[PDB]
């Protein structure tokens, strides 16, 4: 099991969102972040502006699935979060030990299926 | 060590705040999230309408404790956050290869002491 | 490659900013969260009151680097973060199996450089 983490412009949260959904994505979660990104020497833009280090509105998508999986949803966030412009997300994939469903106290597979 | 991160409905806050306090958890982070977990073919109660993917509020609660004690902490949450209504919630174990405690720079065990 | 997640005050965030962007790091993500971290029979001092397993306002800050990098950046946030008063914060490393530059499809440490 992994946890794919997905930091994304907030516009493209419903792009992103019907792309999951249509590849069979049953669980997600998103939460309002800021960040950063400055890759040496670039400015990113935002509303008609130029930014180096200061904090930009993100979402962060966190979405666990089975290992056979992650590659898929990998491929859905990519193509439907870029844009071409600095500032398009980052995704970090982590291990996940056990995954229990309160309702139930089901485990590990049977939690994601 | 491990996290422990919850997912849970958030009027549930409280109950499960009182569980692990009790059970001698010394460090939480909740924060805000949405989400939606659509198992096939169901739709999820909130306020009087169904749902399918509509992202619904839901809190994260992270945990760190000693493996020895991971379980304990997911019998507590789980007894405390769940309804038997789809959407209660669901739980992720994953490793955490050090902790530091800022004031002090203790680490690991002697950090979650 | 690991995630360093860093608990701190909120009104260090200033501080430690610039100790990171000082030290080289080229991103990073910051979120609002609440917790307690309540050692055995002692109260956390804010605007003074004493609290114990109130849960207080704190920032969460997340930073993806290669794991050569992971002790400057633990250093760098500790000695701007503490004040020598509980409450100071604490910071989990943890495990990331792959990174993917959302705009270039670039991974691991193509995506952190
Ligand atoms: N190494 C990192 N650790 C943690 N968060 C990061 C890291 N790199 C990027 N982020 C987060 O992802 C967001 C988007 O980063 P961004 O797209 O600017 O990455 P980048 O590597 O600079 O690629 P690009 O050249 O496309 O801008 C940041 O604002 C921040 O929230
Ligand atoms: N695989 C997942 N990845 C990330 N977040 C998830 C996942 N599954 C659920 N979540 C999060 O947990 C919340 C609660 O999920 P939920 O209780 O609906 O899970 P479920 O598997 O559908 O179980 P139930 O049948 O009890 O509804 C979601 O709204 C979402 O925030
Ligand atoms: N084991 C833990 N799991 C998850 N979050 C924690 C844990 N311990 C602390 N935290 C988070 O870090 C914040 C700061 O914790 P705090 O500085 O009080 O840690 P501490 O171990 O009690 O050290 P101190 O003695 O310096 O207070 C908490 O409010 C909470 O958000
Ligand atoms: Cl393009
Ligand atoms: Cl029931
Ligand atoms: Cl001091
Ligand atoms: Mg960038
Ligand atoms: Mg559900
Ligand atoms: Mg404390």
């Amino acid at each position: 099991m992994k946890k794919i983490e997905a930091i994304i412009r907030p516009f493209k949260l419903d792009e992103v969102k019907i792309a999951l959904v249509n590849a069979g994505i049953v669980g997600m979660t998103v939460s309002e972040v800021r960040g950063f990104g400055r890759q040496k020497g670039q400015t990113e833009r935002y509303r008609g502006s130029e930014y180096t280090v200061e904090f930009l509105q993100k979402l962060k998508l966190e979405i666990v699935v089975e290992d056979a999986q992650v590659d898929t949803v990998i491929d859905k966030i990519v193509a439907a979060a870029r844009t071409g412009e600095n500032g398009d997300g980052k995704i970090f994939v982590s291990p996940v030990d056990q995954t229990i469903r309160i309702r139930t106290g089901e485990k590990n597979a049977d939690a994601i299926s």
